[PDB]
DNA sequence: TACGCAAACGTTTGCGT
DNA sequence: TACGCAAACGTTTGCGT
């Protein structure tokens, strides 16, 4: 069809492509001619055709854990955005953590081309680090690790730790001693990171968590709504509580709120992640930010990067979370005493 | 590099091509011999030289308008399940309502010649059905219509309209009589549709909307934020509030704990979606449910058919909204009195 | 029996002159 | 000056025998 093109405008196809891709200089005569027919003909240029030349689809692919979730929807969108505006084309791929699910999507990848790889599978077992170094080949970014677990891909590193480490001091310093944790999985990062950046604050206060009063989370609501009611069913309660994630403080919120506890008057909560409408949570939710739009762009730039000038060495880059007071946490008893 | 396959193992690649799509019989010492070197030279066969013969990419595009928004991200999340269990690629496109951003993404679309289109773009003026015909050659279905606008498509409508009347028709039944609407777009069916089932309903039981007590949404949690307000910031206000859409409700519960006010004692709410979460907002949202799931796979099921027992003709299938009591919504004054 | 030769899909791009 | 011819990208598939 590029041919029926051409012969509409009497011009050869060599002729047809240059106006097309302004490659090299034609008649206007010449050149309008082509539109002409490019026109009439309702011609779309075939990218599979020109791919399979210069070899390069300009497109991009997602392999993603889940999309519904607020916290990675969020940043796909981002991700998204970044494609549209450098010409990149996006396929999203959700492998549930799923190794079968994992293996498929990252072959229906290569096959497809993409020009390189955006990597968010929130746990990386070794059956899993495994396949990724398979198609090292195919230039990737992991955009959700702690430390650097590979050295074939780049890496953008969150600083969970350090976030966690600032719930905990911020409670430490409202008055709080006796504090709860639900924490996220702890085979992901936004899980064992946070928590352990929580722990070490804690050490350094001498203070102690009950055992009674940690209780794993999956960043989703149930979790949230089972934990929180786990923790204030009991003899001896917390008066302040850190939440591995917003949505699941999201449910934290809602049981106590059903015991008829009272936000921040009975227990203090604290979240993680400042998803667009924690703000809108009752009460507005205190939290600890993720950058989640730099995150995103900032993993594309590492990938067109490495896609453009050929980078071939790992690069990693770190972002920074901040605590975000709203008004879901008060005073502990010991406020007045420091 | 499918002929550095073929030679490796010393067959044509007309062989290595029959025992990779298992296309006709070959021996078996044959077939191994070819699966050997397929390993050992580590190789992916390249769909887009098979697409280029084949004519299919056996990918589908997805012309959204957003997709952090819970209500999308839950349909999303949808229709991937569905092109990976049918080995479909789904591209991803946010258009954000730009005309511009509309077309870019459409020809970015065709080019990269998807076998059929998924179309959410909330609001459709003429200039985007217009454009929308420039594709009609292209197998496409319109998520969010209310009717069937144009006859190059296929549809799914989601009775948005029956929807509003059950919202309405339930605060009737609880007792109240002086309520109030927060509407989305009126330039979207999810927004005009549920509104107008919604009048509908009040006209019929000779209520009426006084203009101070319905004001425009837009999806989004702080328009509902800030309607809730203006709507409780009156002289006279309503004792129950219809909200089009979940999200925005939750924004309206916020303003409403904010200003002391009680959900659902002082007043009582009712969205629409069933959104994955509203369970746990607080308090555990009634309203009414969109069948988000179904309507996924509908439309990804008219597509397939289309595409691939070649349809011509525009199809339209109905899915229905269902009402779920939770806990936001309690009886009016008039409860006892019928 | 089990497999090859060679044309074709729709482009881009090197040399031509 | 301004443009064409023809090979190549990596497959699939018709006929062969
Ligand atoms: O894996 C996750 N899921 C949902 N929210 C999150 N916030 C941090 N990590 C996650
Ligand atoms: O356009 C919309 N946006 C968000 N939520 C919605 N629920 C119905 N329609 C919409």
């Amino acid at each position: 069809t590029i041919k029926d093109v051409a012969k509409r405008a009497n011009v050869s196809t060599t002729t047809v492509s240059h106006v097309i891709n302004k490659t090299r200089f034609v008649a206007e005569e010449t050149r309008n001619a082509v539109w002409a027919a490019i026109k009439e003909l309702h011609y779309s240029p075939s990218a599979v055709a020109r791919s399979l030349k210069v070899n390069h689809t300009k497109s991009i692919g997602l392999l993603a854990t889940s999309s519904e979730a607020a916290y990675f929807a969020e940043i796909i969108e981002a991700v998204e955005k970044n494609c549209f505006q450098k010409g990149y084309t996006l396929i999203l791929g959700n492998a549930w953590n799923n190794l079968e699910k994992q293996r498929a999507y990252l072959s229906m990848m290569a096959q497809k081309r993409v020009d390189g790889l955006l990597v968010m599978c929130s746990e990386y077992p070794e059956p899993l680090l495994a396949m990724l170094e398979e198609y090292r080949h195919i230039p990737m970014v992991v955009m959700d690790w702690g430390e650097a677990k590979a050295d074939f891909t780049d890496a953008v590193i969150d600083n969970a730790f350090e976030g966690g480490y600032m719930a905990g001091r911020y409670l430490i310093e409202r008055g709080h001693r006796e504090i709860g944790v639900i924490p996220g999985p702890l085979e992901a990062n936004t899980g064992a990171g946070r928590l352990a950046g929580f722990m070490k604050a804690m050490e350094e206060a001498m203070i102690k968590v009950p055992e009674s009063w940690i209780v794993q989370g999956d960043f989703e609501p149930e979790s949230g709504y089972r934990a929180m009611q786990q923790i204030l069913s009991q003899p001896h309660r917390p008066t302040a509580v850190f939440c591995g994630g917003d949505i699941m403080a999201m449910g934290a919120l809602c049981a106590a709120d059903e015991m008829g506890l009272r936000v921040p008057q009975d227990v203090s909560l604290i979240g993680y992640d400042n998803v667009r409408n924690a703000r809108y949570f009752t009460p507005a939710l205190t939290t600890i930010h993720q950058p989640k739009d730099s995150l995103g762009e900032t993993a594309f730039n590492m990938l067109l990067d490495r896609i453009v000038n050929k980078r071939e060495e790992p690069q990693s880059i770190e972002v920074h979370p901040r605590l975000i007071e709203r008004r879901s946490v008060a005073d502990g008893p010991f406020r007045d005493y420091r």
